[PDB]
C-alpha cells in the first residue's frame, strides 16, 4: 500500500530510528533537543526537552523508564508519563544509545572518553 | 581461519551493516545509491537503484519486503525479487533505518524533521 | 537512583554503544584505537590495540569470539582472553559493525566499497 497514515512534526532533523514501547507508544529524539512520545494515532503523548540535539535512539528499560543521551552531555531517565526520573551529567555529548545490563545498570559512552555505569 | 570467502564490489563506501534474509540473501546499501541483494556465494541476485547514497541498514518485513531509506528522501519497499513494491517521498534524506510496528505500520524519521507512519 | 556506579577512562571519545557478552563482560571501542574488555566491577579485563579509531560496536559470536572493525581498515577477531585470533585487511576504514550468518560466515562492509565474506 505505501500511503501516509500520518506525519508528526519536530523542529529539526530526526537522525536515529524510533523505538516502540509495549503499549504501542512511539519514542523518537529530534535534533531540536526533545524526546517525543507519540500515540499510535499520531497525537503527541508528551515531549521532553533536553538542552541540545538527540543523536541516538532511546532505550526502554524493564520498568518502562525511557533512557536517552543528549548532545548536552546528560543521560536522561524519563518516566512513562513524561516527567524526569533523573539525569546524569557526562563531560561531552553522548552520541550512541545506552545499553542496560540484566541487573539494571545503565552503560553509556561519552565523547569525554569514559564509559559510565549508572545505577537505575 | 580468517580467510576471504569472497568480496562483492559496489561503487562507493558501504556505511551501514548488511542484513541477512531468511533464505541467506545478504542485503546491503552503498553510497553509490544502490541496494544490493547478494547470494551466499557472492554473486549478485539483484540491485535496486535509488537517487543518492544509502546511509542506514535495510529492514526486512515479516512478509519478506525489504525497506531502505535513501538520501534521495524516499523510503523504498522492495519485493524479494527486486521489483519495487512502492516508494514514499519525504522532504529530505532519510539517515536511519525504519522500524516496523506490530500492526505492520512502518515508521521512519527524515531530515525534514518529521516522523512518518506509513501503511504497508 | 541515577548515581555513578563507576566510570572507565579511555583515551578519546567513545562513539558506539557498548556490548555485553554472554559472561557479563562489557566491550567498548574507543577513538583511541583500542577495544576495551571491562569487568562488571569496572576494572579492565584487557584492551586490544588497533591502528586507528573504532567507530562501530563490536559483535560477539556464539563461540565467544569478539569481532570489531577499525578505521585502520582491518576486521579483527579477538579471543575471549584478549589475544588476536586473526586480522583481515580491507582497503579503507570499516565504519559499521560486522554481521554473522547462520553458517558462521562473517560479513563486513568497507569504505573501499566492497562487502567482504570472511571464513571464521
Amino acid at each position: 500500500d505505501g500511503t501516509e497514515k500520518w506525519r508528526f512534526k519536530t523542529g529539526k532533523a530526526i537522525e536515529a530510528s524510533p523505538v516502540i514501547g509495549e503499549d504501542g507508544t512511539i519514542y523518537v529524539g529530534s535534533n531540536d533537543g526533545h524526546l517525543y512520545a507519540i500515540n499510535p494515532d499520531g497525537t503527541e503523548k508528551w515531549r521532553f526537552k533536553t538542552g541540545k540535539a538527540i543523536e541516538a535512539s532511546p532505550v526502554i528499560g524493564e520498568d518502562g523508564t525511557i533512557y536517552v543521551g543528549s548532545n548536552d552531555g546528560h543521560l536522561y531517565a524519563i518516566n512513562p508519563d513524561g516527567t524526569e526520573k533523573w539525569r546524569f551529567k557526562t563531560g561531552k555529548a553522548i552520541e550512541a544509545s545506552p545499553v542496560i545490563g540484566e541487573d539494571g545498570t545503565i552503560y553509556v559512552g561519552s565523547n569525554d572518553g569514559h564509559l559510565y555505569a549508572i545505577n537505575p
